[PDB]
């Protein structure tokens, strides 16, 4: 199914490229011919025709196809420079994570684990729905987005949704939902 190979693809191109004989550049991407190759380790019926279309019908905008090269667009594990178009209109997006973190966050603002970036959303649910990763008693930060380009940060568009920001600061924090 496009679930099963898109949820391999996704952890080959964010966690474990090497694993399948897979050398990313330091952009993220790998030869399309060469992940169908290693896909096909486990799921002998994909084509690269395959591969093409889940990236296009993908509904979280999760991977990129330039020419022959193929990348996840964000969530990484791995160092990545991810120099994706950036997102200048949006006024307000939105963090998910849980209640326990709250008194960090307040005393030193988001910051990525180790990751490069901090992800965000255009959508509160969505944010939600990623805070409830890490725990239950999920809570949505609210994040002025026009505070924190004007403090310097470049907001990037990584998804149809996913926005990723290097770090925000505690005053570009508006509300907590
Ligand atoms: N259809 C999919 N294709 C590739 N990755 C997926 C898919 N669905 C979930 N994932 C990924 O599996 C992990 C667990 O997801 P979840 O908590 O929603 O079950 C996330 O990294 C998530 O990435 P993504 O954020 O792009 O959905
Ligand atoms: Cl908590
Ligand atoms: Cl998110
Ligand atoms: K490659
Ligand atoms: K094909
Ligand atoms: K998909
Ligand atoms: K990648
Ligand atoms: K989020
Ligand atoms: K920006």
């Amino acid at each position: 199914s496009r679930f099963k190979v898109s949820k391999l693809m996704a952890y080959i191109l964010r966690h474990s490229p090497w694993e399948f004989g897979l050398e990313p550049d330091e952009e993220g991407f790998v030869s399309i011919e060469e992940l169908v190759n290693a896909v096909r380790k486990v799921y002998p019926w994909v084509t690269e025709e395959y591969i093409r279309e889940i990236v296009e019908r993908d509904e979280k905008g999760r991977y990129e196809i330039r020419g022959n090269k193929i990348r996840a667009r964000y969530g990484h594990s791995y160092p990545v420079i991810l120099r994706h178009e950036e997102d200048k209109e949006s006024k307000v997006l939105y963090h998910g994570t849980v209640r326990r973190n709250l008194k960090g966050i307040m005393r030193e603002g988001i910051k990525p684990m180790k990751r490069q970036y901090v992800h965000l959303s255009i959508n509160y649910e969505d944010a939600y729905n990623t805070g409830m990763r890490h725990g239950e008693d999920v809570v949505v930060l609210i994040i002025d987005a026009e505070c924190l380009r004007n403090k310097g940060y470049k907001i990037l568009k990584a998804g149809k949704k996913v926005r990723i920001v290097k770090h925000v600061p505690v005053d570009c924090i508006s509300g907590i939902l």
